[PDB]
């Protein structure tokens, strides 16, 4: 059902994560980790202390889709096992901030065509698909977006609930 999912999303905060390539989202799904630039790392660390759940909703640029969503399980941390992210332009791995641990809630895709009715008040009421990496999504919009995703039968939210 959807009941444990709704429980995890209660009073949560939501952030749009934009990746320029599928490889980094695949790494995140395999390893349960995410890394972002320092401006967003600061916002996510602040958010993690402020709310019972912080949800990252992932979208690969030019894919026309979201690739899933996950809950922060930690603040960012440095010096752990390295992650071979695929970086753009000429920025190096040092420019990327710490590493957040994440628990996936849904690893299934959702096409943008299915979220066309959802607008984000925190981005001028543009469709929720529109937003820079790190854009916060208002509570009601973020909750409804997460509930549009196909259920991911491989994930048991029992252990997620216990970390809250």
């Amino acid at each position: 059902g959807t009941s444990k999912l709704k429980y995890v999303l209660q009073d949560a905060r939501f952030f749009l994560i934009k990746s320029n390539n599928h490889e980094n989202v695949s790494l995140a799904k395999a390893k349960g980790v995410w890394s972002t630039l320092p401006v967003n790392e600061k916002k996510l660390n602040l958010a993690f202390r402020s709310a019972r759940s912080v949800i990252l909703i992932f979208s690969v640029r030019e894919s026309g889709k979201f690739q899933g969503f996950a809950r922060l399980s930690s603040e960012s941390h440095h010096g752990g096992s390295p992650i071979h992210w695929v970086l753009p332009a000429g920025m190096s791995a040092k420019m990327l901030g710490g590493v957040f641990k994440i628990d996936w809630i849904c690893r299934r895709e959702l096409p943008f065509t299915k979220s066309a009715h959802l607008t984000n008040p925190w981005n001028e009421h543009k469709p929720v698909k529109i937003g820079r990496d790190g854009q916060e999504i208002e509570l009601e919009c973020g909750t409804q977006l997460c509930l549009l995703f196909p259920p991911d039968e491989s994930i048991d939210l029992y252990q997620v609930i216990h970390k809250m």
